[PDB]
């Protein structure tokens, strides 16, 4: 989840 948020942004 953390990486999803980071990459999405």
């Amino acid at each position: 989840l953390a990486a999803c948020l980071c990459q999405a942004l």
